[PDB]
């Protein structure tokens, strides 16, 4: 009934079942992460001068991926901006619940928004790749040993010149255990920029164009959140 009890249980079943535990949690209603809406820093970025420029330059066929989308609030948001958007989640339960929650969306109706039960690590990347990817409470959901393949998938998923937005949360310092794991921008950087081969200064695969403290974090997010925008390079 308590958040902590619910997190304790989520971590217990992740220990027994691995990644299969996520659909179990959704089936059983153990969804402590669920907020019922997007995080404000996403809307405020999109509505900022950098955000307007990003949306205004989008191609007519521009595609968005929202991985680990849960009930899909962020995917619905991007679809409402005119992006052909895919919300992907491992859990078939989560994906049905996303289709329920957004049942009235005009973009779900048109097919411009789509929710699909997909494993972020396994699904077939479209040939044209994604123009824009948004990661929130997905990187911090993964066990630490999966951060490196997450970065590698991100490098394959975002087209050259495309953009990845990571809302980095929770930044709780040295706290161990997860989900949610305590993350920071450095951890995201190391995953995204990958192997340095011969100890090469990171900057090989992405440019970190913007890294801010959002001025409109949710109250329990204040002091534990950064918004980072990454551009895919090595064209
Ligand atoms: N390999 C994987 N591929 C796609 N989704 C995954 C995944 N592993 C875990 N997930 C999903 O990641 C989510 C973590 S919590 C849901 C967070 C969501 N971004 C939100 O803000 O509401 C769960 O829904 C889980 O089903
Ligand atoms: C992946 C994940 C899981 C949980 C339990 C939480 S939360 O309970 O702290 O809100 C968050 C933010 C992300
Ligand atoms: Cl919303
Ligand atoms: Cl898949
Ligand atoms: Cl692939």
């Amino acid at each position: 009934a308590t958040r902590d009890e619910k997190i304790t249980y989520l971590r217990k079943i992740i220990g027994d079942k691995g990644s299969d535990a996520w659909d179990v949690a959704w089936q059983e209603g153990v969804t402590p992460w669920d907020q019922g809406k997007i995080q404000p820093p996403l809307r405020d970025f999109i509505e900022s001068n950098d955000g307007k420029a990003l949306v205004n330059k989008k191609s007519d066929n521009a595609r968005v991926l929202v991985p680990g989308c849960g009930k899909g609030y962020d995917a619905a948001y991007f679809a409402s901006l005119g992006y052909e958007t895919l919300g992907a989640d491992l859990s078939s339960t989560a994906i049905e619940k996303a289709k329920e929650f957004w049942a009235e969306s005009p973009e779900l109706k048109s097919g411009k928004l789509s929710f699909q039960t997909l494993d972020f690590f396994k699904f077939e990347v479209p040939e044209a790749k994604y123009d824009l990817v948004y990661d929130y409470t997905f990187f911090c959901a993964l066990p630490p040993d999966l951060r490196a393949p997450w970065g590698a998938r991100m490098r394959e998923l975002v087209r050259p010149g495309g953009t990845l937005i990571t809302l980095v949360y929770p930044i709780d310092g040295a706290r161990s255990g997860g989900p949610p794991y305590s993350i920071d921008v450095q951890k995201v950087t190391d995953a995204l920029q990958g192997s340095e081969e011969g100890s090469a200064e990171p900057g090989k695969y992405w440019t970190k164009v913007l890294d801010i403290v959002p001025q409109t974090s949710s109250p329990d997010h204040v002091g534990r959140e950064r918004l980072v925008v990454w551009e895919r390079i090595n064209k």
